[PDB]
């Protein structure tokens, strides 16, 4: 390609093959993300005909002013791949390896980015789309700015009100209806996965990793955590997808209360 130059190889798995690079025309930072036509799960269509992967038609739906969600810039067909080209923040870290490195975080900054996170998703939800991997390896966080970022849409599907019954997202982050059922409902499942996500932010930690314990729905604490986050986390993992609050119910939370701003947070908390 000449459009960009290729920079190293930033990681691969499921998610395919990610390399830094940078657009030519105004040194823009770039990721370009490969995805092996044969490993694509899902494919969607362009208003027009040409058949794509899901996530390329999810990342159109969402695309806007909204800094939450990561943006596609351009993609191209090759014969065996599609390539994607998306926003890379600079200097950026995954909330994965951040938790790596830190251990669990204190709630101050939990409380930060686990509210950029809802807003993320609740953009998402109002364009149509569920992404339905929501976990620590899909959130990029821009250190300078404070701003997190949500990737991978790869095992993302149209928002619809009847029941899923497929999943090919990570299992420890899936709900009990989903083990036991192989059927959920896209917004109490995305809000099970923000329980996880939750805890593990607070503890450094996923709180279940075997089937019978997702099931059993019981949650321990290793680490100290205050009442109020103890019971948003139980709340989002109540085991009746009817019983978990709905987005509004968790913005609305008392210790979702005196949120700072992503610049307040990037000030006191990243480096
Ligand atoms: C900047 C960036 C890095 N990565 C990956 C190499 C990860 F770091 C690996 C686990 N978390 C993202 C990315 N993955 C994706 C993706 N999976 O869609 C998108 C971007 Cl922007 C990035």
């Amino acid at each position: 390609e000449s459009q960009y130059q290729v920079g190293p190889l930033l990681g691969s798995g499921g998610f395919g093959s990610v390399y830094s690079g940078i657009r030519v025309s105004d040194n823009l930072p770039v990721a370009i993300k490969h995805v092996e036509k044969d490993r694509i799960s899902d494919w969607g269509e362009l208003p027009n005909g040409t058949r794509v992967p899901m996530e390329v038609v999810l990342l159109k739906k969402v695309s806007s002013g909204f800094s939450g969600v990561i943006r596609l810039l351009d993609w191209f067909e090759r014969p065996d791949s599609f390539v994607l080209i998306l926003e890379r923040p600079e200097p950026v870290q995954d909330l994965f390896d951040f938790i790596t490195e830190r251990g669990a975080l204190q709630e101050e900054l939990a409380r930060s980015f686990f509210w950029q996170v809802l807003e993320a998703v609740r953009h998402c939800h109002n364009c149509g789309v569920l992404h339905r991997d929501i976990k620590d390896e899909n959130i990029l966080i821009d250190l300078n700015r404070g701003e997190l970022k949500l990737i991978d849409f790869g095992s993302g599907a149209l928002l619809k009100d009847t029941v899923y019954t497929d999943f090919d997202g990570t299992r420890v982050y899936s709900p009990p209806e989903w083990i036991r059922y192989h059927r959920y409902h896209g917004r109490s499942a995305a809000v099970w996965s923000l329980g996880i996500l939750l805890y593990d932010m607070v503890c450094g930690d996923i709180p279940f990793e075997h089937d019978e314990e997702i099931i059993r729905g019981q949650v321990f604490f290793r680490q100290r955590v205050s009442s109020e986050c103890q019971h948003l986390i139980r709340w989002c993992l109540a085991l009746r997808p009817s019983d978990r609050p709905t987005f509004e119910e968790i913005q609305n939370h008392p210790w979702m209360q005196d949120v700072l701003l992503p610049q307040e947070t990037a000030e006191i908390h990243l480096h």
